[PDB]
């Protein structure tokens, strides 16, 4: 409780959806910074969980379910979501 | 894939610490906006776990800990760093 | 398909509609016809189970979540509902 | 319990019919309406099941016995009898 | 927030009408519906203020001049255009 | 009281909804056209007052109660109500 590494501060944005999908509600949390390499920070508001996301993870299928934790159907629904706000 | 309830917009101040405890290192990112008001979230970043925090939250033994995924040490080294920040 | 019983098609009003809990979306579907006892008939559009309640269904706990084939956050959500609306 | 998404009222003639066949006895109830304009949906009404049924879903053998839970044997006939009133 | 006491719908013809009087605008909005058979219903969209005109309503002086909240110089000028809509 | 602006007339969608909060009783009318900013227009149909209603509309406080002309108790339980029934463009 002794040694320090790094304490930076950074004023950017956070976004708060709320869309509806077939059988499944989202809410989520979008953090965009140039701390990181264009990815945004993508909280599930619903599971407490995140993940720092780009066109290759979007890519990646398996991901956005491992990583969000919410089962294969509602990973795709947020995946074509995300494919319209990540550039 | 069809209806918004809504999504409304904040800019904020980001925190990014990086501090190492006694048995194990600590990565997390804090963020801070009006929606919860005197409740900020942090972002454990090696644990991809997260949670929206006030005092009274800090107070719960057990909670910090089971919120971002964490041992008991853990627990009582992030919720030390955390009661001088809020 | 050795022999009919009956083929009664009385008119009836239907109601379709969906909504979204706390952490939950629901689609409903709600039949009152003459051939109930004053009862109405609700469809889970998304369980393909369904139930003629009455107020005492109501009462009696842990029905909707049993009837409709939900866990009774949603069930209690349903309820929370079907109470408001009778008429 | 807040934010509806869609709740449009309407009326709708809806068939009972009963039958029976080789061994058992099928009550059921055809609703049909504009909503989902090229399926109708059958309340099995001795399961408290239902499904959303057209002219593709009759050519998916155990389905209806899935759908309605019924046993193979039950399904084909209910199919059967669907045939005639569903084209 | 509990027990609805009626949740109808109704198509209508509703119809929106500006003019200018000697010294002021006037931006008014009829909706004729069933469930009022026998009245129109007046929104006045410049004053937040309405009310349920009929045949008898405008051979009553300063009445609709009140009942929108305006001037007798308006109260008349509107009565002048209402009084070719209703009979 | 001599010349026109415009004379447009629509097919609308009403509703007529009343219920039981736990202080008053509410009888609404809402009407929505193609003519209003995507907004809906919730009458209050006892106290003869009435309001372009948005998503914005709602939580700016106070607003609703002072619109429809109700206590703010009263405005609430509306705005609660109007809360389920209001969308976004």
């Amino acid at each position: 409780i002794d040694m320090y590494l790094y304490d930076d501060n950074e004023e950017s944005q956070v976004q708060f959806v709320g869309f509806v999908g077939e059988h499944s509600r989202y809410d989520l949390m979008l953090v965009h910074t140039n701390r990181h390499y264009g990815k945004t920070l993508v909280l599930n508001m619903q599971t407490n969980k995140f993940g720092i996301i780009g066109t290759d993870d979007l890519k990646e299928e398996g991901y956005i379910a491992h990583i969000l934790g919410v089962n294969a159907e509602e990973g795709d629904e947020i995946t074509e979501y995300l494919n319209e706000v990540i550039h």
